[PDB]
């Protein structure tokens, strides 16, 4: 979200200065910039970031300037496409937690910021909560408000999603009049590819293209090699099931994590799938195979003790069934399946 | 197919020498190399190309050596995965048309080679036909044989596909005992992207990834710029409908051609879709749009005179419906739709 311009925003913050920050909070009609996109105006008048495809930057720039002066935050609607921009003043006084959020982001700790952008009681506006998996700071001004937003915020966060939530003026689910924006900062989600066959390269590009960090992993050191996968974030040599087990235990995999089994060697894929099919959920567990391979794996897996409920979590054969033949088409059919299964 | 190693193969051919060429003709069980993959052994014993993931190169190498000596072509089956390899001797005497095929390939003229790989009458084997859209050279040894194979070959060729076809011993559709391999050399198919908005970049990478030549095209010279699309094969400034009309007229678009309309500006997309929806078929005509945009385009198009039959050829909104939101996910959903609609 503010990731692009955060360095600039921090420098203002640390230096005791006050920045005008505008955040796209809602988009309609395919407005150029997604929800969360930011624009920051430094004390000296410099602006980094973008909120629109230039279409309303001038307006927002002025709005940000005025906001710093009055110190009153403002939700503004512009309207190709309709944009909702929240403009707020940001400084050590107005936002004490910003330094720590900056550190969370660097340290890869998920964190979310929930800001009231609409409320019948003008004083509520601009109040915010900083949410972690395990803790929460600040107050909206009501336990019931704080309680609901915290829960919803953690959910979005776990999913890495940014969104506007609506409530009654005191936090009632389903009522109306209070809206809050939740801006989630989760680290890049990861894709784990087990089996360093040539085809992994193709899988890894689709992963990169979708914004996953791809780890490629294989027990055979000839296969699992930086040289053969120069674009993968990381190449590892291990027993796939030992690697996966360890990431689980270290909390290095979360619910957006995606796993591809590109091996049908019984020495590997069965221990692997025993670990993977039993993990409190993660987004996707796919296994590459023709229809023959897929039926023989399922058999082996049943014989290994997997239950139908566990087996259900498995996407096999891998990919949507688009009819593709070349490996590139299989790779796209996989990417398509990943997207589909999360929406 | 032989494209990788053709330079080497030609040099042998031109120099009066005889090469042993092995061609993967059929694969089973996800054998490493697709149908058409070649391996050529030069007179001096050098080998370029690959037929398997090293698994049977030694065997094939020897087979190719023996074949050159006896001058008798041989279909051989190996069997991870099962491979069918046709090994034949290639020289100016045994293959007079090879130079011209080499030139066709360079000049971008589609051409196909149909070779008998199985027949009850041993003399038939290795006989071949060279097929163009508009002509055919050589003989199988029977008008009925020649007639059937030519037709089927043109079809595959137009689709850029390589495959084994089966016949009765005299060309009877559906009989058995004679099989021929058709090895198609079509130029890269093309993807035409109309509308140089930022999102075109994402569309263009999926296109590249699938092996299309992507042309990006837009009337506005600020948008349609090498700088903004450095990976696109070609960037053009034109009225989309004038460009498309001209390619049709020059025979620069064929039935594997794919078209993406990324604009909903009425000044462009309507003339464009009038040209595109009326072209003797091409593979795909997609139009980007939300559901609102899509309904308004359809209306405009009806008002412009398009028929329901013509309108049917349109994929709108563009992409498979996977639920994606970011532009990368939309782009994959498009690629997925392209693959699906051709199989």
């Amino acid at each position: 979200g503010v990731r692009d311009v955060l360095g600039t925003l921090s420098a203002v913050w640390e230096s005791g200065g006050t920045a005008g920050v505008g955040t796209v909070v809602r988009t309609f009609r395919s407005a150029p910039r997604p929800a969360g996109a930011s624009m920051v105006v430094a004390p000296d008048g410099t602006v980094s970031g973008s909120v629109s495809g230039g279409c309303v930057e001038g307006a927002v720039y002025d709005l940000a300037t005025e906001v710093v002066a009055t110190g009153t935050p403002v939700l503004q609607r512009y309207g190709g496409g309709i944009l909702d921009v929240f403009v707020e003043p940001v400084s050590q006084k107005t936002f004490p937690q910003l330094g720590a959020i900056r550190d969370d982001i660097e340290a890869q700790r998920p964190v979310a910021v929930a800001t009231v952008i609409t409320h019948p009681d003008a004083q509520w506006i601009g109040r915010r909560l900083v949410v972690h998996t395990d803790e929460v700071a600040g107050s909206l001004g009501s336990s019931r408000a704080d309680a609901a937003v915290t829960d919803d915020a953690r959910g979005l966060l776990a999913a890495g999603r940014s969104e506007v939530l609506t409530y009654g003026p005191d936090g009632q689910r389903r009522g109306e009049g209070m809206e809050v924006f939740v801006s989630s900062y989760a680290p890049r989600p990861r894709m784990l590819v087990f089996g360093a066959i040539d085809f992994a390269a193709a899988v890894a590009q689709q992963g990169a293209f979708l914004g996953y960090r791809v780890t490629v992993c294989d027990a055979r050191p000839v296969f699992a090699t930086t040289a053969r996968f120069p674009t993968a974030d990381e190449v590892v040599v291990d027993w796939p099931h030992r690697y996966l087990a360890a990431q689980a235990e270290a909390g290095a995999i979360d619910a957006r994590t995606v796993v591809c089994v590109l091996t049908h060697d019984p020495k590997f894929d069965v221990p692997l799938l025993e670990v993977a099919l039993r993990l409190p959920d993660i987004a996707y567990i796919g296994a590459m195979g023709s229809r023959r391979t897929h039926e023989d794996r399922l058999a082996r897996l049943r014989e290994a003790g997997l239950t139908e409920e566990e087996l259900a979590r498995l996407s096999s054969p891998i990919g949507l069934d688009l009819g593709g033949r070349t490996p590139e088409e299989t790779a796209v059919s996989i990417a398509a399946e990943i997207i589909a299964k999360r929406w």
